[PDB]
C-alpha cells in the first residue's frame, strides 16, 4: 500500500499532526513532480485523516495538477504573506508537525509557529530513508537508462586520450562532458574524475591542466542523473605500455571485483560481501592500501543506504542498489580502483553499466 | 568602518550578545575564506567587545590562517560534538545570537540550544544585504574579468551558428559551455539561453534540439563565475538576411538601452531609468509587448539590488551594480533584448561587456 498511506500510518502510530515537507527531491519522489522553487516555498501536507494537500507559487499550480494526482492544490501571490494562506486552509488544533530536520531553515519554522503557536517538531527524515532502499522494477528501468550514459562516457573518453599531441585531464573532463549535454544530459551525478600516474593515489585529487604521462595508467570516475535517478562507475586503462609491477595491482584489484560479484545472492549479509574483496587483496600483501569501505547505496542520491562494511550484520534482500568498488593506492607509485553499481535478484545480480573491466591498451 | 566593526556596531545597537555565521558566500565576502564544508559545521563569532572567533573542522583550521589574520582559529575531531566545543571555548554568557535566518536548519539551531539554553536569535540577512549593496574597487576588478569571459561567449556562439549544416539551439549550447570548462571556468551563472525565431517570444522557451531557422533572428542570454563574481548579458543577432519587419524592431529596442546608458549617473531614481527607456518604446507603438522590469542587481549571485522598475524612488549612488534590458516580445513572429550590467562612477557608469551592439548578419 501506498507511500503516502504509510506515512499517514506513522503520523497515528506516533500521534503526530501533519507534515510540512520541503526537500525537492523527497516532493518528486512522493508525487511525481520535479519542482525547483528556488527562493519562494512549497510544502506538501499529509495529515492522519483528510486529503493531503500540496501549496506552491501561483505560477506553478495549473502544470502541477496536470502532473500529480489525489492532492489538493492552492498557492499564494508575492501579495501575500503564505504562512497566513496555509493558515486558511488548515482550520483545526495543529500541535505537532513533522519536518525534515536537515533541510527547513529557520525562517520556515518561525513563519509556522507564527500561526499554529508553539509547535513541537518531529524529524520525519529516517523513515524517509527507510522506504528507499528497497526498488521497485520501475525504479530499475530508469536507473538502467543512466548506465548506459556512463557506458558512452568511457568510449568518448578512452578514444580522446589516445590522441595525445598534448591533452591533458581537463581537456579530456570537458570532451566528455559535451557530448553528454548534446544528447540531452541535464548534469553529471558528480565531478568528473581523470587522474594520471601516480596522481590516481591521492584520495584528494583533482583534473587539472596537465598532460598526461605515456606509460602510466589513467583513472576514469563518472556518472549522470537521468529521469531523475544517478549513476556511477570507474575504470583504469593504459596509455601505452606499462610496468609489470603496475599491470601486478590492477590483476589483483579486478580479481578481487568480480569475486564479489560472483558471492552476491539474498541471505548473505553486508559485512560477507566486504570481507571477499578485502580479504584477497590482504592475503596477497596490500591490505594497508585499500582503506575505505566496499561499498554504498545508490538511487535518486548518489549516496543512500545500505552500507557494505564491516560490522553491518544486515541481511541483503532483492531490490537493494549498491557499488562495488575496491581499490589500491600506493602513494607516489600508483593507484587503480575499478567500479560498478547493481541490483539484486531472486538468485543473484545484475550489473548496470557493461564496459569492459581488462587492462585495456590505448 | 571595516566590515568586522560594522557588525559589531549592529550588535551594541540591538542588545545582541554574538552572531553564529554559517554561509560560505558570507564567510566568503567577510573574511576571504572559501570553503566547502558539505555536512560539517563551520561558524564566525563576532562579540560586542572582544575578539572574533572562527570554528571550522579539524581538517581546514590552517588553511584558514593562510587566508585570513586578525581572527582566534580553533577546530573540532569527527569524533566530538561540534556545539560543545563552541560552548566550552566561549567563556562569557550568551543569550542572544545572530544567524542567517534562510540558511540555518533546524538542527543547528537545536544543537546550539541544547549547550547555551534558552536563546533568543535575531536575523543578520537585511545588514549583508545593506553592506553587498555598494561594490569596492577591488569587487569591481573581479567583476570584470568575468564579463570578458562573457564576451569570448559570444565569439564562440555566433562562429558556430553561422557553420549551419543542420545545428540546433542545444549544439550551440554545448560548444559554448565546452570552451569555458577548457579555460578553468568553475560552472555559469544561470541555465545558458539560445532561442530561434518565434522561439524567443516565449516568456518561459528554452534551448532544444531543433535546427535553427534561416532568415530568422537568434537570441544569446549567457553569464559565467569566476572569482566568486559573476556576470550577464544578451545580444540578437541574424541568420541569412532578416526581413524589414524584424530588423525595425530590433533598432527600437537598440535606441531604448542605448538611451538609459546615457542617462544613468549619482542623483538620479530607479524609477527614472525604468521610464527612459520605456517611454521610447511605448511613443513607437509597442509598449504592450515590453512586460517586466528594466533591471535587477548583480553581484556575488545575479538576483541582489537595486531593483530597476516602476515605483521605486530609491536614489541611485557610486559604486551600485546593475543591468539595463529592455526588450519587445510579439507571440507567433518575434522576440529581441539587448542586455549590460553597469557600475556607476563618481558622473556616470561604465558598461561590464563590450561586444558589438548592432545587428549582424552570419
Ligand atoms: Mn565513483
Ligand atoms: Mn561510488
Ligand atoms: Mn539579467
Ligand atoms: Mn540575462
Amino acid at each position: 500500500m501506498s507511500k503516502i498511506e504509510r506515512i499517514s500510518a506513522f503520523l497515528n502510530d506516533k500521534e503526530v499532526d501533519m507534515t510540512f515537507i520541503t526537500n525537492p527531491t523527497t516532493l518528486n519522489y512522493l508525487t511525481g513532480l520535479a519542482i525547483s522553487p528556488h527562493e519562494r516555498i512549497a510544502g506538501l501536507m499529509i495529515f492522519r485523516d483528510s486529503t493531503p494537500m500540496l501549496f506552491t507559487p501561483a505560477l506553478e499550480v495549473e502544470k502541477a495538477k496536470e502532473h500529480t494526482s489525489g492532492l489538493d492544490i492552492f498557492g499564494y501571490e508575492d501579495s501575500q504573506n503564505p504562512w497566513e494562506v496555509v493558515k486558511n486552509h488548515v482550520k483545526s488544533d495543529v500541535k505537532s508537525i513533522a519536518v525534515e530536520f536537515s533541510d527547513i531553515p529557520l525562517a520556515k519554522t518561525e513563519g509556522l509557529k507564527a500561526q499554529f503557536g508553539d509547535i513541537n517538531f518531529v524529524n520525519l527524515t529516517p523513515l524517509i530513508e527507510r522506504m528507499r532502499l528497497i526498488k521497485s522494477a520501475d525504479e530499475i528501468e530508469k536507473m538502467k537508462v543512466a548506465g548506459d550514459f556512463a557506458d558512452k562516457c568511457f568510449e568518448i573518453g578512452f578514444a580522446t586520450a589516445a590522441e595525445r599531441n598534448g591533452v591533458t585531464e581537463s581537456d579530456i573532463v570537458a570532451k566528455i562532458e559535451y557530448e553528454m549535454k548534446r544528447m540531452g544530459v541535464p548534469q553529471m551525478s558528480f565531478d568528473t574524475l581523470v587522474l594520471s600516474g601516480a596522481r590516481a593515489a591521492n584520495p584528494h585529487g583533482a583534473p587539472e591542466n596537465v598532460e598526461i604521462q605515456e606509460n602510466k595508467l589513467l583513472l576514469f570516475d563518472l556518472g549522470v542523473m537521468s529521469g531523475g535517478y544517478a549513476s556511477d562507475a570507474t575504470r583504469t586503462i593504459a596509455i601505452g605500455q606499462p610496468n609489470d609491477f603496475d599491470a601486478e595491482i590492477h590483476k589483483i584489484v579486478k580479481e578481487a571485483q568480480q569475486a564479489a560479484m560472483d558471492f552476491i545472492k539474498p541471505g548473505v549479509t553486508a559485512h560477507e560481501v566486504d570481507a571477499v574483496a578485502r580479504d584477497l587483496i590482504t592475503k596477497a600483501g596490500y591490505g594497508e592500501y585499500f582503506n575505505h569501505r566496499l561499498g554504498h547505496g545508490i538511487g535518486m542520491d548518489v549516496h543512500e543506504y545500505p552500507s557494505i562494511v564491516a560490522g553491518n550484520d544486515l541481511v541483503i534482500q532483492e531490490g537493494m542498489c549498491f557499488s562495488n568498488e575496491p581499490g589500491i593506492y600506493i602513494p607516489g607509485k600508483v593507484g587503480v580502483r575499478i567500479e560498478d553499481c547493481l541490483y539484486v535478484t531472486e538468485n543473484g545480480c545484475e550489473s548496470f553499466t557493461h564496459t569492459d573491466h581488462d587492462l585495456l591498451i590505448f
